[PDB]
């Protein structure tokens, strides 16, 4: 069922851990053999893509603290806003929509700048948990991907587009744990 398998990235991606335990790995691949591996996989993939999309506008919106851009913080919550209503659920980042709607709510009255740069910092709190959430389904995609679920040749044309996209992007762990997936993937091809 589709819904089971939302249910389980949604959970192996919650967590404080950048990284899943020996046990929450093992029950998310015998849970991924009771569901569609496929579906699951590309379940994780829109999540890394919209993950991508949240830090760029995360990054975006720590210029407008810094600048005191009222209306670039507004503009940028209300990108988050359309990129993940667009793309999917959202019980992950389902925090991150309520700070940003509230934030873009508050517009209809006269809200003051120290409120506006509140919201700004409340988000930008929020999305570096949204670092964890992408580790986390990195994490997932090399559980299924070191497992014969699916055929290696397969995984790696599920994956590749999207953990290049990670690849290039700026260095840190996100970037080099994606790196580190796509090698493995590509070599043992």
């Amino acid at each position: 069922d589709c819904q089971q398998e939302l249910s389980l990235v949604q959970t192996v991606t919650r967590g404080s851990r950048a990284f899943l335990s020996r046990e929450e790995a093992q029950h998310f691949v015998k849970e991924c053999g009771l569901l569609n591996c496929e579906a699951v996989l590309e379940l994780l993939i829109c999540h890394l893509r919209l993950g991508m999309e949240i830090m760029k506008l995360g990054r975006q919106l720590r210029e407008a603290v810094r600048a005191n851009d009222v209306d670039a913080m507004l503009k940028i919550a209300k990108e988050i806003i359309k990129v993940i209503g667009e793309t999917g659920l959202d019980e992950v980042y389902r925090q991150l929509l309520k700070a940003a709607k509230e934030f873009l709510e508050r517009r209809a009255e006269n809200f003051s700048h120290e409120e506006a740069v509140a919201f700004a910092q409340q988000i930008i709190q929020l999305i570096k948990q949204v670092e964890c959430v992408q580790m986390r389904a990195l994490g997932a995609v090399a559980s299924l991907g070191c497992t014969d679920l699916l055929p290696q040749e397969h995984i790696l044309l599920l994956t590749r587009p999207r953990l290049q996209e990670l690849s290039a992007g700026s260095p840190g762990p996100v970037t080099n744990k994606a790196t580190k997936i796509l090698r493995h993937f590509e070599a043992s091809c």
